């Protein structure tokens, strides 16, 4: 479970966040794109798995899944493509809960930044840096770190 | 130095690729970016310290040191903005080093996409998988790890 990443996307202000959770931790990466297609898809996915060991990635949804160009993008970065149907029920609410969560940071950030995807990347600095206490950016480092050991 | 990054910006197709390596691994984040401005570069400063926990960043130049839109993304995201004077000259050959290695890989990968972006996310993900046998993304995690620890 270090290599599992899992996509998520959410809408604010006319536009869409996307969203990858390194499941373990809680650690993310996002973007602000204008809509959500198989390239902005398979682009984001390429720069993820360059700076991160990324083994596995739980689609969003079925477009991506689908998706020729983010299958395309899965071979070339030696990523398995997986569906991300929830057969535990819990990732349903904890992807809610963080969407809910990043949402509220970009809300208390908004006026700090005259664009969206400013905002979004200080929701992304503030959510790994919270302690719950490890933060997910401390707890993304030590799993990895466990598996390569 | 678990903590310090350095920046670092070269040339391709009339494009600027802006690079961050962590001095103490090797490891790499890039991005194309039509020219190097204090926006774009605060804005790529805010990106990585998301990521990682970054402490000191050595500017790649003295538009990016006095720059306060730079400075005001070091203010946001608590690193510490130095200057990147090769106090030790070996620093300056191991930033051309790298800058030939990565435009070395962006030419092997280039026919593979349509836009430059692509091809430095390709030779971002090869740099860092690369074994020296560890790879410059082991190296990082092992060392921050360490360092939590
Ligand atoms: C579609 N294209 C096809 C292609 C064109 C020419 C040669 C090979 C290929 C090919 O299939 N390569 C294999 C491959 C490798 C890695 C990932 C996917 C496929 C590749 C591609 C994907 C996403 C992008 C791109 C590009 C691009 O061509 O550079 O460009 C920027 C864009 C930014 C996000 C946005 O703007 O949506 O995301
Ligand atoms: C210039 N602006 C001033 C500003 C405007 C309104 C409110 C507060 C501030 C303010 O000073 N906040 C403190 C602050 C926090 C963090 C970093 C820097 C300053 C902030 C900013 C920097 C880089 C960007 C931005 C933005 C933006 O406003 O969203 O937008 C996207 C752009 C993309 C790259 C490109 O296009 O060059 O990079
Ligand atoms: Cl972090
Ligand atoms: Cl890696």
């Amino acid at each position: 479970s270090p290599g599992i990443w899992q996509l998520d996307c959410t809408h604010l202000e006319g536009k869409v966040i996307l969203v990858a959770v390194h499941v373990a931790s809680g650690y993310i990466e996002a973007e602000v794109i204008p809509a959500e297609t198989g390239q902005e898809t398979a682009y984001f996915l390429l720069k993820l798995a360059g700076r991160w060991p990324v083994k596995t990635v739980h689609t969003d949804n079925g477009s991506n899944f689908t998706s020729t160009t983010v299958k395309a993008a899965c071979w070339w970065a030696g990523i398995k493509q997986e569906d991300g149907i929830p057969y535990n029920p819990q990732s349903q609410g904890v992807i809610e809960s963080m969407n809910k969560e990043l949402k509220k940071i970009i809300g208390q950030v908004r006026d700090q930044a005259e664009h969206l995807k400013t905002a979004v990347q200080m929701a992304v600095f503030i959510h790994n840096h919270k302690r719950k206490g490890y933060s997910a950016g401390e707890r993304i480092v030590d799993i990895i770190a466990t598996d390569i050991q």
